């Protein structure tokens, strides 16, 4: 049974993963407006993964006989200056998620909660991949400062990643 | 292309659809606490359908040369007195979503926007199926007022419906 | 190689895992007497998992060039007041095993034995599922205290899980 | 119904079959220490067969409307002098189990319990094969007194028999 | 991103893993000279594994926005007194590698670098297999001190493991 | 059997082929830092071929009743000014390897060792492909002087060549 402090910290991170989903959905909207479908689809697919992360906290909380409480999801930013500046904000946010993960692991070790600490190990390993994934595209946008030719080709490469949910629901 | 008023109304329903998902995810949390996994999974699967609806508004807006602006999703209720009262609030919310769809349809007809009127036609037919889906279970919960035996057998029946996203994501 | 104290702690937990199997085989005997074959077969299948847990400690010890010493397995309780009380005792024992896994993890971190700490990681994660598995059925038995109808339906649901060994040995 | 005397006699043999499983799990630990992996796996596979035998007594007791009571399982020996002495102890144990099966068959015929007697027939036939299986390897260990070469080749021969349970759970 | 001390430490282990590969390649040459083709091929297959372990460090460094710097690889021992002594030096080196992995794990915990600590968990679990794999054969060589008959039979048993790279490159 | 002077020259080339692998693994690290994953993967695949060349010398030496002695592998360069200058160094090194192959062939003809001369015939033909493979890409980098657009498109062309070892080793 989780301590009152730990249950709150897991519930807060559940909200953070859900906001991460919403931020990337907001970024998808921004890229769609610029007519960049590849970047937009990539962001929708990334947003779906963040929903999965939230469900993992949901599942673990109930595995430890806890109770999930959903807080509000704040309004995300509407616009960014350039596709480059959107990924810089995406990378800064990924480091924010990792930092909140580290503080969860540090809290679990301080309370001697081995179950939560072992559970968080999935996300520590996961955030390494996601930070590297976002950084890889960020550096390619630094590589094409005043080049619309490369940004066009980047859009085609990222179009390979698409959201998996859309084609499974009603129609 | 869309008027300033129509774009605002479409963006607001996009926000209303995303809240529906979050409200059903809150009900999923409520049923999970009671140890009712069947109801909980049914709600998660329903929440996914609402995200699908929000994506349909997202898609239409950009098809009409508009712009999507995401508003905040408000905090949903944590608890309900009973599973019966939980579905009563869900059916009440389904009528609220249906009502806001009608108001969009009226606004489209008033502005003579035939494209937006034809688009909303899918949701008018969809909401008939969703209202009846929630009402069907509601009546079955009314049918089992002081009977946990039926509530247990109802849980098994709704466990046939499951969320489709969890099994496809990054996994471990 | 392992320290004298660490080897003793791994040998002790190996004995605990074997007793867990023996306790659930005793619970299987309890439920079988009441005619609850589904509960009985669930406990038998659970007992086999605990024997599997014991063999994982066995295998690790010899991977670290240690030696397994088998201690006696004590007599388990014969009877319980109810199917509910039997699962209350099971969940209490599942917290007992989890605690001794934590104490082993703390001992590995104290003796900076990174290999044993990494080995115990499997059991920390495994015990989260085990506790949630037992607690789930415990809550369902609280759900039907004066209801023999649901106890009958719960017995059929647990009969889906069966032991895997019996069909593989000498047949007759 | 089973007689009060017969029920305790079936519960005690159920406990003996569980100790048999625990004794071969102890011998497996001894062979694993010597680096004889084939001997260890053979013993683990034999240990599973004894659990199967214990379940057979479990199933029979409940078929006759009886009640199973589980007693404690005593601590088995940790070490033996040689692989030969380990099998000499195992063969002595198989004769001990066979004898306790005979006394159950003698008790069944005395009380005119034809049901228990007919049930024990499977175990009389099983122990003939069990004793011959252990004795066969024992004689081969006598055949290789001061020969590590043949002990190495015997290890590979017994590695063909492996425990069936481990690969099925989690 | 990695600290200056952590980056240097990860680069060092990358070099240690590459030397391990070069050491087992040197042992392969030693066993090839004695005409023990099974032992030699076992060592070649083990050498490839260590290269893969070096690539796993390489991949992690660039994932954490770091830079890989490749230092020189020292000359390995040419000869050993016996196959028993050759595996004794191998099992000793396995304890050296496991040791340096612990130092990295102790470093990560001191910096609170959870990412590197979580990354190193794979190598801790891997080295348990590695040590047990080498020790198993070492004990079989202790088991056959003055017996060329068992050394011949061991050579055939280890010939089952063969290097995987050769049959994939440019041929002729 | 081989002469002392020939055996040293074969062992020296075996060291050169292993450095060729270590140099290209250093180039792969340089390209990976720039984010050019295709170039990096091309080099890793090329390094594996050099290890394969080294094993051909290893195999031949023992076929002639010789003894392989592994020397130290020196530290390779960390950086290059540009991808263009990186391939200019690679092509210069390829001519260096070919020259040492020519000198080995001249030594075999002078000593009247037909077996080594026949063995080296494979490497004379192999180096023709190797030089032409590097020169082809070098000229294309000369072609993309002030163009990041062509460098991006070259990266994709070379991403088709990938290392074969990583997907066969111990995994997790
Ligand atoms: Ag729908
Ligand atoms: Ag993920
Ligand atoms: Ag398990
Ligand atoms: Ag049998
Ligand atoms: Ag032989
Ligand atoms: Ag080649
Ligand atoms: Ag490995």
């Amino acid at each position: 049974m989780l301590s009152e402090r730990m249950l709150k910290a897991l519930n807060d991170q559940l909200n953070r993963e859900l906001y991460s989903a919403y931020l990337y959905f907001a970024m998808a909207a921004y890229f769609e407006d610029l007519g960049l479908e590849g970047f937009a689809n990539w962001m929708k697919a990334q947003a779906e993964e963040e929903i999965g992360h939230a469900l993992r906290f949901y599942n673990y909380i109930y595995d430890r006989n806890g109770r999930v409480e959903l807080d509000e999801i704040p309004k995300p930013p509407k616009e960014w200056e350039s596709p480059l500046k959107a990924f810089e904000a995406a990378y800064e946010h990924e480091k924010f998620i990792s930092k909140s993960i580290y503080e969860l692991a540090a809290l679990a070790e301080e309370e001697k909660d081995y179950s939560t600490r072992a559970f968080l190990e999935w996300f520590i390993n996961e955030q390494v991949e996601e930070e590297a994934s976002v950084k890889k595209i960020l550096d390619k946008l630094k590589f094409a400062k005043d080049s619309p030719q490369i940004l066009f080709m980047l859009d085609k490469e990222l179009s390979a990643r698409a959201p998996k949910l859309p084609g499974l629901l009603m129609q």
